[PDB]
């Protein structure tokens, strides 16, 4: 597939935008894909 290196918690945040829809399905959703992305990226070395 395609995408960038924000990709994942940016299109988790909108999935859960569109389809979810609240803040406490929010704070769920981001919870998980904003720390995916951080151990993902801290995990990687960035230029």
């Amino acid at each position: 597939p395609r995408g960038s290196p924000r990709t994942e918690y940016e299109a988790c945040r909108v999935r859960c935008q569109v389809a979810e829809h609240g803040v406490e399905r929010q704070r769920r959703c981001q919870q998980v894909c904003e720390k995916r992305l951080r151990e993902r990226e801290g995990r990687r070395e960035v230029d």
